[PDB]
């Protein structure tokens, strides 16, 4: 009956849920978990182009330790490109990663020194509830994207980033 319980169902009911307690060091279990994480991930983006939001693009290293890419976030009908990252924590998927969007260091307060976004209290409670059926399709859903449509609307708005003009 919670209000927070079907929030978060209906932003993760259609990505595929994730089952293998498996972190960068569990060898073959690991190898086992990068492919929930890809065959998750991979859904979410085909469900986000059905959806006309295709708002990010992720890869990994060989070991599927560090992660890339970029996120796009459309405001007044301009798209604004940022490149994202982020290490696989040793104790993953019962800890959650951490996006940097080094670009932004230093030109928001919802970000720590070096590039890390800073979500609000609710997220790694949110995460802890769900292990390890969440993995990173989820923490771009109720990670990254919440986080960017609350910062990324204020900072154009305090004229703090601008829209780089291309065609």
């Amino acid at each position: 009956g919670s209000m927070a319980d079907e929030a978060t169902r209906r932003v993760v009911s259609e990505i595929p849920v994730l089952k293998t307690n498996a972190g960068p060091r569990d060898r073959e279990l690991w190898v086992q978990r990068l492919k929930e994480e890809y065959q998750s991930l991979i859904r979410y983006v085909e469900n986000n182009k059905n959806a006309d939001n295709d708002w990010f693009r992720l890869e990994s290293n060989k070991e599927g330790t560090r992660w890339f890419g970029k996120c796009w976030y459309i405001h007044d009908l301009l798209k604004y490109e940022f490149d994202i990252e982020f290490d696989i924590p040793i104790t993953y998927p019962t800890t959650a990663p951490e996006i940097a969007v080094p670009e932004l260091d230093g030109k928001t307060a919802k970000m720590y020194r070096g590039g890390k976004i800073c979500l609000t209290d609710h997220f790694k409670p949110l995460w802890a509830r769900n292990v390890p059926k969440f993995g990173l399709a989820h923490l771009m859903a109720l990670g990254l994207g919440p986080w960017l449509a609350v910062i990324i609307p204020d900072l154009i708005q305090k004229g703090v980033i601008h829209h780089k003009e291309k065609c």
